[PDB]
DNA sequence: TCAGAACGTCGTAC
DNA sequence: TCAGAACGTCGTAC
DNA sequence: GACGTTCTGA
DNA sequence: GACGTTCTGA
């Protein structure tokens, strides 16, 4: 479709400018390693005009919708899977946040395989490089956290 | 040609997202009837990704880039020939500020005729409806003032 | 007299 | 054990 | 925008 | 994001 690829274009635009495509560390306790790589787009809109992540939803197929209690709504697409195809689609036009994915792109590659501990230490270094290109400013988990755990569980990277 | 249209595409995202669509009053003291309805696109960006506004400026062939003193960079389009030719290229392609450049495109109509009293009256009314789908808490300068200068001035309205 | 170029900063929607 | 769904809020880039 | 956290269930 | 103001020149 020639109409599919105006929508991406259209889309990327907005997510370049109002969404964000991350990757994380998250504390998971009942893994056997205590980490998930977590991988994600997002887009950010007042609840105001709440219907446009809807719009967004319906062009990708997938994703989620919430409200936060505070004014602002968000569309989510988190996980390898689902997330693999959002980026291949928005990646041609992507001008500002085509690194993130990229990289994310990368880390998804390795999830299927981050029991074992020297992957997920691999998918936690891409992480924490994903964190630099972003605006954040409270990322307080990183890649060095994952390997003296991994390391106190006994394990060799 | 249909590469243009994903350019535009793109762009009408990144001002749905991050531009500004808008109509303004502004005070010109030295015009006739003292005021000016003032009609822009602009795209907001951090100085860091300055770049992406030059790109823009390329993009659509027209309009400023500049630097702020904190931080941040804007490309803007300023006035009724270069806006029209702007607004109608990422028309098909807005979803959340349309309305915005539907009721500018209605402004720029006008402009030409800002100096009769009546006509810069009704873009004076049209810029406040702009001002109402807009996020801004700061805007001060409304038709209503713009009603009572003119009557000061001797001219007749309403 | 016009009016864009360039500017400086508040409030919140990212 | 995994890990998405849903959530709550800080700092600034709009 | 971009984090860290809690809920839910495969 | 979206204002109101100052510089510049047609
Ligand atoms: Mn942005
Ligand atoms: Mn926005
Ligand atoms: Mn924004």
């Amino acid at each position: 479709n020639f109409h599919d690829q105006l929508k991406f274009a259209w889309l990327a635009g907005f997510v370049d400018a109002d969404g964000c495509i991350n990757a994380q560390i998250v504390s998971r306790e009942d893994y056997l390693l205590k980490y998930q790589v977590r991988v994600s787009l997002t887009v950010f809109q007042s609840t105001t005009q709440h219907f446009i992540l809807l719009d967004i939803q319906k062009i990708l197929g997938c994703g989620t919708v919430r409200k936060r209690n505070d004014g602002m709504s968000e569309f989510c697409v988190v996980g390898g899977t689902s997330l693999q195809t959002t980026l291949e689609k928005l990646l041609p036009y992507l001008q500002l946040k085509r690194a993130q994915a990229k990289l994310v792109l990368q880390i998804i590659k390795k999830l299927p395989n981050t029991k074992d501990p020297s992957v997920l230490m691999e998918a936690a270094l891409l992480a924490d490089k994903v964190g630099l290109l972003t605006d954040g400013k409270k990322r307080t988990i990183l890649a060095e956290n994952v390997r003296e755990c991994l390391k106190k569980l006994g394990h060799v990277v």
